[PDB]
């Protein structure tokens, strides 16, 4: 399914954005 | 849903960007 | 709805990125 | 509609990211 | 469809965001 | 339509993020 695949990719994008935010915090606090 | 979760991670990313900006400011004023 | 809310979070992120850029230029200056 | 509006905010974010990339390059260039 | 193509571009964006997060970590580690 | 137009802007964003990652690498290196 194409719409089902869209839901999966949005969720995976959110996860990569969270991990980016962590690396930015670690840089800031280092 | 998925879109709301994504927006929430973007908001949290923006916050860590703001705090990185402050550390960069503080370093410069040092 | 949620698509507009996401656009608004992306607009706020863009604001914090612009402010980060300003502090990096200010660091570079001094 | 809201999907076009989102696309426009994404374009504006990309522009800020390009400007940030430049300020990082300018900081690197001794 | 256009939706499948959207899902693919979102996946590719997540991939770049992951790679940016690594570069930021490598910077931090310096 | 607007979905394709969104997909394009997301592609163009991915490109600017890849360019940002390169400048960060160069600054580290």
């Amino acid at each position: 399914g194409e719409i089902k695949a869209l839901a999966q990719e949005i969720k995976a994008l959110a996860k990569e954005i969270k991990a980016l935010a962590f690396e930015i915090k670690a840089l800031a606090q280092g």
